[PDB]
């Protein structure tokens, strides 16, 4: 079953028009019963193979135009599956479509569908995860956009840890840094700070507020406090107290 699906592959891209153009678009087909398989049905094995050689055609610039927006729909119903093993392959797949490719509207869905994965998710697959959405979302839309989705996903009471989650927040300022924008990047502190007068529990509450102002703050020794910062995440201390108090009175001269 594996080598028979690897020189279909090698067909589509290098020799098209001496087969059939009906039967391009019809091996794209076959690897969606397959990889929409459970995890005993298909094997891992057979899984993982079928899967590299789908984003291979794509950046091929073979494909017409309606034979490549069938790989589209078969790759978000992949990501919901439980296995991450399973579930990390089918996140590449995400990407190569939207790096071969309403325009507004459309790009709303695929950006939070990597939202979940934090919530739902084991934290060997959410550490690759947050690595990515720092880089991803500078690219693709500006960042007045960008700013709405995180951190109302960053305080909900459904985020099972804010720890790989705090990763996230901080490279986005810093790229937001630069000279046309780094003044926008005051006007989403303000907002963000009436959200904290509706309490967090009292230990839990006081933490996430160190975190945004390290963020966004001077340059040469603030923004290297963040790994000590999002060490201690609850565990309140005396010494925890007086870290609170350094940090956002900065950004009351940085005004």
């Amino acid at each position: 079953v594996l080598v028979m699906c690897a020189t279909a592959f090698y067909l589509i891209e290098n020799y098209p028009l001496d087969v059939g153009p009906e039967f391009s678009a019809s091996i794209i087909q076959m690897c969606g019963v397959m990889l929409s398989g459970s995890e005993e049905s298909t094997p891992s094995i057979i899984y993982h193979c079928a899967l590299r050689g789908l984003e291979r055609l794509l950046l091929s610039e073979q494909l017409s135009r309606l034979d490549a927006e069938s790989l589209v729909k078969l790759s978000v119903d992949r990501v919901n599956v439980h296995s991450p093993h399973r579930a990390m392959a089918a996140l590449g797949l995400m990407l190569t479509c939207m790096y071969t490719g309403e325009s507004v509207i459309v790009a709303m869905e695929r950006v939070s569908v990597l939202f979940d994965r934090i919530r739902k998710g084991f934290p060997c697959e959410a550490r690759v995860v947050a690595r990515i959405l720092p880089q991803f979302l500078d690219d693709f839309f500006p960042p007045q956009d960008i700013m709405n989705k995180v951190i109302g996903e960053f305080l909900s009471n459904q985020q099972p840890y804010p720890q790989f989650m705090a990763t996230v927040v901080y490279k986005v300022f810093q790229t937001l840094h630069s000279t046309g924008q780094s003044s926008m990047v005051r006007d989403w502190v303000m907002l963000s700070l009436s959200n904290f007068t509706q309490r967090a529990p009292v230990a839990m509450a006081t933490w996430s507020l160190s975190c945004f102002f390290v963020s966004a703050s001077t340059s040469p020794w603030v923004a290297a406090i963040l790994p000590h910062v999002i060490s201690r995440m609850g565990k309140l201390e005396q010494v925890d107290v007086n870290l609170f108090c350094l940090v956002a009175t900065d950004f009351y001269r940085h005004q």
